[PDB]
């Protein structure tokens, strides 16, 4: 069952020594005692020099400097000529080659990066929008009603059966792509979502082929849109154009392989950490489903600050920096701890108390502001706010029954499996 805890409860006191974030154990401790130690790091060393991750047998790379205040989360967020997003926003990329492939825009600094990003913001014209905010509802709607019709029982996993597939139906959605190919590109996202977990070891050379098999699918339908123009996103992004610059159909294939990653397995973790919070805390989910509406915009943006799905970005360094008194040399990793600034005790009052109503809510769970803020921020929070729509609507007392399977992960704060219970 669920473990009682009380809502503002601080964590554990970690003493620094305790704190590993280099090793894979630390990354599987429970969020107590994490939410402990990124305390102790804003207390104590709030700028700190780490290992990567190692695991044996293979390359790690060199180590980061941890920001963990929300304060120089945001001014490096805001300098981007300084903390560079090139060659990739993970600590250690395992397929520098792909960098690009994988991650479009996010692994861009300027100029490149301002020009595909507004490229692909010019393609999210009135009506593609217009049908993306159908395809939310919908998609939400039919998700939790099949939850219904499919157990009888009244348990399911909220992974699986919702949390997990909403995000990237609306992202096929979006595409234009056909009812009958949403198998396939589930089972390829899955497989490269897998690739970075362990249990059912995840084959490398499967994962190229599926990263290729992908990749070639949106191409093609790419392609099939410059003959024939339809009402989704694809033929925008075939159609958009910046100082008569275009996107080719590989650019928009690595476009859509970095939606199918980072627009999709963080809403999944928003969705499931928000079912986790308002099950652990009653009284807020009571005050929601009062004012559903009303409390919409800070009960999701509430939800992203608890949730923080994204753990960490990593930068590197163009020139020396010297912060809080600590210097920073060109050329170094540095990461950015959302998790940890969305606890900041400078900046939040009463930080671990989960409140649908807080208000300011300063959370940097879409990053901290500037060149590459969230592109999907205001879709995510559509998304959340109309999950908990449906579920508030079509089975008000559903709750989590267990705690989470929780994901190893130091980049994702992830949710495997979620049980659930509703009654009619
Ligand atoms: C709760 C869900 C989500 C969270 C927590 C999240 C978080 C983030 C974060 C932390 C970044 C990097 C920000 C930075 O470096 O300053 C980012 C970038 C991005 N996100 Fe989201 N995201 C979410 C949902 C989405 C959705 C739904 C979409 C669209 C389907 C999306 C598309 C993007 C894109 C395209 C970028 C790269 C923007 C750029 O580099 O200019 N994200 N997101
Ligand atoms: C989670 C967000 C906001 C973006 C995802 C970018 C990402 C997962 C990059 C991974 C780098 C890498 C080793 C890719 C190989 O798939």
């Amino acid at each position: 069952g669920l473990l009682p805890r009380v809502n503002g409860t601080p964590p554990p006191e970690v003493p620094l020594a305790d704190i590993e974030l280099g090793s894979l154990e630390f990354w599987g401790r429970d969020d107590d005692f994490r939410d402990g130690a990124f305390a102790t790091l804003r207390r104590e060393a709030p700028i700190s020099f780490w290992p990567p991750i190692e695991l044996a047998g293979l390359t790690a790379g060199k180590g980061h400097w941890a920001l963990t205040k929300h304060d120089d989360i945001h001014f490096a967020s805001r300098h981007p000529e300084i903390f560079h997003s090139s060659p990739n926003i993970v600590i250690h990329d395992q397929t520098p080659e792909l960098a690009e492939y994988f991650g479009s825009m996010i692994v861009l600094d300027d100029p490149r990066h301002q020009r595909l990003r507004s490229i692909v913001s010019r393609a999210f014209t009135p009506k593609v929008v217009a049908r993306i905010e159908a395809s939310v509802r919908e998609r939400a709607h039919r998700l939790v009603a099949a939850m219904i019709e499919n157990h009888p029982d009244g348990q399911a996993d909220l992974v699986s059966e919702l949390a997990g597939p909403l995000p990237l139906q609306i992202i096929c959605d979006m595409m234009g792509i056909p009812e009958e190919d949403h198998e396939q590109i589930f089972h390829w996202t899955n497989v490269i979502l897998g690739f970075g977990d362990p249990d059912l070891t995840t084959d490398f050379d499967e994962f190229l082929q599926v990263s290729m098999a992908i990749g070639g699918y949106a191409t093609a339908l790419a392609d099939d849109r410059r003959v024939n123009h339809h009402g989704d996103l694809t033929t925008s992004l075939v159609e958009a154009e910046v100082d008569g610059e275009r996107l080719s159909s590989s650019e928009i294939a690595m476009f859509f392989i970095l939606l199918v990653v980072a627009g999709n397995e963080t809403t999944r973790n928003a969705i499931s950490h928000g079912m986790l919070a308002l099950s652990r805390y009653p009284d807020e989910r009571a005050k929601w489903w009062s004012d559903f509406d009303g409390l919409a915009a800070t009960a999701v943006e509430e939800i992203v600050r608890w949730a923080s799905p994204v753990v960490y970005m990593r930068r590197t360094l163009s020139q020396d920096v010297d912060l809080r008194g600590t210097k920073m040399a060109a050329g170094d990793k540095v990461t950015l701890w959302y998790c940890s600034a969305n606890r900041d005790e400078e900046k939040f009052a009463d930080p671990w108390t989960f409140d649908v109503t807080r208000n300011p809510n300063p959370q940097v769970g879409f990053g901290g502001g500037g060149a590459h803020f969230c592109l999907g921020a205001n879709l995510a929070r559509r998304e959340i706010r109309v999950v908990f729509d449906e579920l508030r609507r079509q089975m008000p007392d559903v709750v989590a029954t267990e705690e989470p399977a929780r994901l190893l992960s130091q980049f994702i704060h992830g949710i495997k499996r979620l049980p659930v219970a509703w009654s009619r």
